[PDB]
Parts: structure tokens; C-alpha cells; sequence
């Protein structure tokens, strides 16, 4: 046993494993580590968290270490993901103020096992460590319904001894998230035949409208389903193709659940009707899942778009 220090990273808030969101949404990692009170001694401290394909990364929020705040270019620098480094953030703490660090730590009760680690709810004086909140969102590169995982590696050298001997602590168990879509498809009241034109409006279950981001216009490309022009701040509204399709993707589901948790309930609302048919008077509601848009999302590295589509009827004037 050693007071050396043991990682753990969260996501959406300390103590929670497993999150769902829509494309575009903003929310919170939590890179999290135990600090010895010989922090002082240390020679390196080195975070470095490379972000998969499906994140990106927006910035890194206030640094903490029980109540108290480390400051920017005082205590550490950051190097942020970029193409040029594979999406690779680096938080470095810097050698020369390790001291300065340590004297913070002056009269805090430090977390310093594993699993205490694992379960830290809060970061207070009484029960304090390392943690840094790191924004980012789930892009138009994730495959729908499947996990993305984050972790980051710390290089620490607690050896004073003027050697560059750094050591590896990982998070032993990665957070997640995940985001989901839906497949449609318009025909007549019979099914015979498919219908393009139709136009919805995207609504959330307790109706407000879901509304267009930069992030969701990326993830939703086909023109040919968008009715209208999509742009940020504005309603989503939606368009059945020449074929009857149509689709949406990047809505969260298993909000405060894993990959494989619960589906989340959005509606359509029919506002314009294929020529020749009658605009209904009640909302169509459908699930987002896990299995909503791809059959196995577990299995592929790209979206499938293979899920069974709901069909929509329409009833000819
Ligand atoms: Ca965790
Ligand atoms: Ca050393």
C-alpha cells in the first residue's frame, strides 16, 4: 500500500458512471485523483486524456482540490485536443509550485482509497482530491446507441530524488456515454404505398420543441428529411422523402442510465400531409433506445441504420 495516487474519471457529476444525451449538449467529465501530502516532493504530475472520435471537447472548467480552487497558468497549463494531436488534452501541473500545492492541502482529510475514490459524491475539506471538470459533447461521429467511453492517464514522479522516473495511474472502470436515434417511414392508411412530404414537427414528451444546434445540423445531413432550412435556435422539423423515409439523429435516451438502459419517449407532431391526405389531430409519439436505429450498436463502428423503422399512416381526404 502506498499514499501514490489512484484515478478515477466520472461523468455528468462526481459519483455517476453512465449518462445520456442529445448531439450537441454540453456536459461535464470529471478527471479525478487522489493527492498524497508529500505532493510536495513531486517531480511530475501529468494528465493526459486522448477523446474518442465521437467527443469533442469544449474547455476545461475550475480545477479543485477539496474547497479550494487551483488558478489557470498559476498551478498548471493546459494543452487542448486538436486534429494535430488526435484529440489528445494535456493538463500539466506544474513541478516548480508542487510545494505551493501541498501547502493548500494544510488541514484537509485527503480521499486515498480506490474505491472511496470511485463513490466521492462531493470534493471537500473533509474528504478532498484532485478533480477537473473537462466540458464536452457527443458528435456526429458517435455510433447511435453505443457506449463512449472516456478515461485519462496520469504520469506522476513522487520521487524527489532530481530523476525523470514517472509512474502510470489509470482509472480502473471508464464512464460512458451514449446518444440514439429513430427510423420512419410515411405510407397510406393500408401500407401499400409510401408518401413523401409529410412534414413534423420533433417535440420532447411533455411537448416543447427540440430545437436545432450547430452540433445536431451536423448530425443530420440529408437535406432530403429536413423540412425547411435547419439553423441553430430554431424548431426541429422533419420531412419524408420521395420514399416515405425519414430519420433523426443524436436524441438522448437512458438519460441517467448505461448503453443498454431506458428509452426515452419523443412526438411528432404532422403539421403538413402527403397530396391527397388529411393532417391528423393527434401527436405520434416514438421511443428512443438503445436499439432504435442500429440492431447492434455493441457490435459496429459506424451506424448501421438497419433498425426497423416505425411506419406513420395517412388517411386520404
Ligand atoms: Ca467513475
Ligand atoms: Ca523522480
Amino acid at each position: 500500500v502506498t499514499d501514490e495516487p489512484k484515478t478515477d474519471k466520472d461523468v455528468k457529476k462526481l459519483g455517476q458512471d453512465d449518462a445520456g444525451y442529445t448531439i450537441g449538449e454540453e456536459f461535464k467529465w470529471f478527471l479525478k485523483s487522489t493527492i498524497p501530502a508529500n505532493l510536495g516532493d513531486y517531480e511530475k504530475f501529468e494528465i493526459t486524456d486522448k477523446f474518442a472520435d465521437g467527443l469533442t471537447y469544449k474547455s476545461v472548467g475550475k480545477i479543485k482540490i477539496g474547497s479550494k480552487t487551483l488558478n489557470r497558468d498559476e498551478h498548471y497549463t493546459i494543452d487542448e485536443p486538436t486534429v494535430d494531436n488526435q484529440n489528445t488534452l494535456k493538463i500539466t501541473f506544474k513541478p516548480e509550485k508542487f510545494k505551493e500545492i501541498a501547502e493548500l492541502l494544510k488541514g484537509m482529510t485527503l480521499v486515498k482509497n480506490q474505491d472511496a475514490l470511485d463513490k466521492a459524491t462531493a470534493n471537500t475539506d473533509d474528504a478532498a482530491f484532485l478533480e477537473i471538470p473537462v466540458a464536452s459533447t457527443i458528435n456526429e461521429k458517435a455510433v447511435l446507441g453505443k457506449a463512449i467511453e472516456n478515461t485519462f492517464e496520469l504520469q506522476y514522479d513522487h520521487t524527489p530524488d532530481k530523476a525523470d522516473n514517472p509512474k502510470p495511474s489509470n482509472p480502473p472502470r471508464k464512464p460512458e456515454v451514449h446518444t440514439g436515434g429513430k427510423r420512419f417511414v410515411k405510407k397510406d392508411s393500408t401500407e401499400t404505398q409510401t408518401l413523401g412530404g409529410a412534414e413534423f414537427d420533433l417535440l420532447a414528451s411533455d411537448g416543447t420543441a427540440v430545437k436545432w444546434t450547430d452540433a445536431l445540423i451536423k448530425a443530420n445531413t440529408n437535406k432530403n428529411y429536413i423540412a425547411g432550412e435547419a439553423v441553430t435556435g430554431q424548431p426541429i422539423k422533419l420531412k419524408s422523402h420521395t420514399d416515405g423515409t425519414f430519420e433523426i439523429k443524436g436524441l438522448a435516451y437512458a438519460v441517467d442510465a448505461n448503453a443498454e438502459g431506458t428509452a426515452v419517449t419523443y412526438k411528432l407532431k404532422e403539421t403538413k400531409a402527403p397530396e391527397g391526405y388529411v393532417i391528423p389531430d393527434k401527436e405520434i409519439e416514438f421511443t428512443v433506445s438503445q436499439t432504435s436505429y442500429n440492431t447492434k450498436p455493441t457490435d459496429i463502428t459506424v451506424d448501421s441504420a438497419d433498425a426497423t423503422p416505425d411506419t406513420i399512416k395517412n388517411n386520404k381526404r
